[PDB]
């Protein structure tokens, strides 16, 4: 049987708060409810002995979805008593699909038959996924089964820090392919997991993992201050120029938005806060701290009001709604009891929302999850 079965009720870190015009049952049960969802829209089969996600309409994968996949089956552990073999098939379709650069690390995007498309080579924040969820399946199930939990996260942690950390910089690249000269020194703040991080640490005994760490606060504040001091914003990619982490110019990698605020970088709030919400680690609290007081003025404290993009300074650059985007505010609104009620709005629109698309809704399965109090760690 698991061993943090969910609902997990995680003491998060002194001062934070949990929404609180709700009971937790209804939470736990909002969970549980989205997670029967997802599982029945996007975790699928992918031949015998393995399970996917589906990313897109027509059945394609990216690593993200898979570690997004591997992540929630184990923190849906106790609920859902199928965890572990989905979990198990999801391992398995991941050492089928090893990337071309380092073997432990993840081919990052297929096609609906399996097969790797658009290039071989990993993604950061997928290897960091697919690395943290073994460390948590070592604690929810042990190690002594078919599948050496613990020993295969420990495989994969030390792949990423050959092949996806830059070892002269301490940053973390944005895959096994980012060693030129344009790309060498950029990273995605998205990647700043920087609770995977000290996972990742204490599994290995490996102190590079804290050299990262503290770049990485270094490099938030550097951006917060000189980028975004009025929102606490942090840029889709970032890129050293001279002495000076800067956001990227538009069209670096993915499109026009790459230095403000947009697809990548609405998951910050996520994966920055659970850092202070695990540890009491206060180097990003004043960022975080801003974006919570900016986000909810900007909207007047309604989150059918966030949009699915900003520039650093706070301009609207989307066009829509996106639970991709306010769900992720509402983890960071933990912060501080002054943010209560946004919070708890958060949480309403967020546990009340219909499934929006693969994205949408794995971010706000987890932020749900971490809101509700039921994230937990290595």
């Amino acid at each position: 049987a698991p061993n943090k079965p969910f609902p997990q009720h995680t003491t998060y870190t002194s001062g934070s708060i949990k929404p609180n015009h709700v009971t937790q049952s209804a939470m736990d049960n909002s969970v549980k409810a989205k997670w029967d969802s997802w599982k029945s829209a996007y975790l699928k089969t992918a031949g015998t002995g393995k399970y996917y996600v589906k990313y897109q309409s027509n059945g394609d994968t990216v690593s993200e979805a898979h570690g997004y996949g591997m992540l929630a089956t184990v923190l849906m552990a106790g609920y859902d008593s199928n965890a572990q073999t989905y979990f198990d098939g999801l391992y398995q379709y991941y050492k089928a699909h090893p990337s071309s650069n380092n073997s432990k690390l993840m081919a990052w995007k297929q096609n609906s038959s399996f097969q790797n498309i658009e290039g071989d080579d990993s993604a950061t924040d997928g290897d960091m996924d697919i690395a943290y969820s073994l460390l948590l399946a070592d604690k929810q199930w042990g190690s002594s089964g078919s599948i050496n939990y613990l020993q295969a996260g420990k495989d994969i942690i030390n792949a990423i820090m050959q092949s996806d950390v830059n070892q002269s910089q301490w940053t973390l690249r944005l895959g096994d392919w980012a060693t030129d000269n344009t790309f060498k020194n950029a990273t995605r703040p998205s990647d700043f997991m920087l609770n995977h991080l000290k996972a990742f640490q204490a599994a290995t005994g490996d102190a590079r993992w804290a050299n990262v760490i503290d770049k990485t606060y270094t490099i938030i504040n550097s951006l917060y201050n000189g980028y975004s001091s009025s929102t606490g914003l942090l840029p889709d990619f970032v890129v050293l120029s001279g002495s000076t982490y800067k956001p990227a110019s538009a069209d670096f990698l993915e499109g026009a938005n790459d230095g403000s605020y947009d697809y990548n970088s609405c998951r910050t709030p996520w994966r920055i806060t659970t850092d202070y919400l695990m540890t009491g680690d206060s180097r990003a609290l004043n960022q975080l701290n801003q974006m919570n007081s900016w986000i909810s003025a900007k909207v007047s404290g309604n989150p059918s009001n966030v949009k699915d993009g900003y520039k650093l300074n706070g301009t609207v650059t989307g066009s829509g709604g996106s639970g991709a985007f306010y769900a992720p505010f509402g983890v960071s609104a933990m912060t501080s009891s002054v943010n209560q009620n946004w919070l708890n709005s958060v949480w309403t629109k967020t546990a009340g929302s219909s499934n929006e698309g693969y994205y949408e809704d794995s971010i706000k399965l987890f932020s749900m999850i971490v809101m509700s109090g039921n994230w937990w760690t290595y």
